[PDB]
C-alpha cells in the first residue's frame, strides 16, 4: 500500500484533471515502478487520465457507480472490496495514483508513501489531503534537480511504524 503522486510547493497535484507540469522523469520512473503491479485510480481519473489503461501494467478503477464498466482494469466502489482483491493478488503491489479522494480513503489504510514535491509554486483547485505523519516514518529522501529551477523535484519515502 504505497501512494505515488506529484505536487508543487502548495501541495497541488492537478488542475481540474491531473498534473499539468511536463515531468518526463516522473512518467519514466512511474511506469518503471508500476511494471507488473496494480495501481488504484479514482473515477475522475480513469476518465481524466492520458494513459487509460496504462500499458504493461495492471490498472484498477475506483468509482461509486455500481454499473460502471472499466475495460482493461479492475472495477470497484468500496475501500474494503478492492482490499479483498489486492489480497487475492499476492504477486502484485498496491500503488495509488489518484485522485485526491482516493488517497484519502487509503490514507488511513495506507502503509507506504511516495511523493514528488516540485520546486515551482503552482495554483489550482486540487490539493493533497491530510495524513497522519506521526504514524508514518520517512524511509528515504532524494532531491532531484534538473536544468530548470522549477523542474527540481524531491522523492521521499514513508513507511508506517511497526
Ligand atoms: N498529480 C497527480 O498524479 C494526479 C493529480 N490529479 C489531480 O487531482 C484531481 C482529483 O483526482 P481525480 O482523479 O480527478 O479524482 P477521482 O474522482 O478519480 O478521485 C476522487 C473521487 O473518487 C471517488 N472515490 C474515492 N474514494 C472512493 C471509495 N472508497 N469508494 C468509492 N468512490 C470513491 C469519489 O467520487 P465522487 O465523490 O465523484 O462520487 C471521489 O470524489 C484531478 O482532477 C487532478 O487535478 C488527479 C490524478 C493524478
Amino acid at each position: 500500500t504505497a501512494f505515488l503522486w506529484a505536487q508543487d510547493r502548495d501541495g497541488l497535484i492537478g488542475k481540474d484533471g491531473h498534473l499539468p507540469w511536463h515531468l518526463p522523469d516522473d512518467l519514466h520512473y512511474f511506469r518503471a515502478q508500476t511494471v507488473g503491479k496494480i495501481m488504484v485510480v479514482g473515477r475522475r481519473t480513469y476518465e481524466s487520465f492520458p494513459k487509460r489503461p496504462l500499458p504493461e501494467r495492471t490498472n484498477v478503477v475506483l468509482t461509486h457507480q455500481e454499473d460502471y464498466q472499466a475495460q482493461g482494469a479492475v472495477v470497484v466502489h468500496d475501500v474494503a472490496a478492492v482490499f479483498a482483491y489486492a489480497k487475492q493478488h499476492p504477486d502484485q503491489e498496491l500503488v495509488i495514483a489518484g485522485g485526491a479522494q482516493i488517497f484519502t480513503a487509503f490514507k488511513d489504510d495506507v502503509d507506504t508513501l511516495l511523493v514528488t514535491r516540485l520546486a515551482g509554486s503552482f495554483e489550482g483547485d486540487t490539493k493533497m489531503i491530510p495524513l497522519n505523519w506521526d504514524d508514518f516514518t520517512k524511509v528515504s529522501s532524494r532531491t532531484v534537480e534538473d536544468t530548470n529551477p522549477a523542474l527540481t523535484h524531491t522523492y521521499e519515502v514513508w513507511q508506517k511504524k511497526a
